[PDB]
C-alpha cells in the first residue's frame, strides 16, 4: 500500500473542498448581498412613508 | 455552524420587521387620521350649536 495513490485522492478531497469553498463563498456573498438588499429596502419601506399635510 | 444560514434568517427577522413596520405605520396613520376626525367632529359637535333668537 503506497501513499502515492493517497495523493491522487488527497487532490480530490482538496479540490471538491476548494470548489465547495469557492461556491459557498459565492453562495455566501450572495447570501450577504441579499441580506443587505432586504435591509436597505427594509428601512426604505418604513422611511419612504408619505403624508397628508394640513387641511 | 455557518453564518450563511444566519443570513437566511436575518432576512426573515428584517422582513417581518419591515412588514410590521409597514403595517404599523399604516395602522398608525389611520390611528392618527382617525384621531384627527374625532377632533374635527369634536369641535364641530360643540360649535355647530344652533340658537333661538329673540321672542
Amino acid at each position: 500500500f503506497s501513499g502515492l495513490e493517497a495523493a491522487i485522492v488527497l487532490i480530490a478531497f482538496v479540490v471538491v473542498a476548494a470548489v465547495f469553498s469557492y461556491v459557498m463563498l459565492g453562495a455566501g456573498f450572495f447570501a450577504t448581498q441579499k441580506s443587505q438588499e432586504v435591509t436597505y429596502s427594509g428601512m426604505k419601506q418604513a422611511t419612504s412613508n408619505l403624508i397628508l399635510d394640513g387641511m
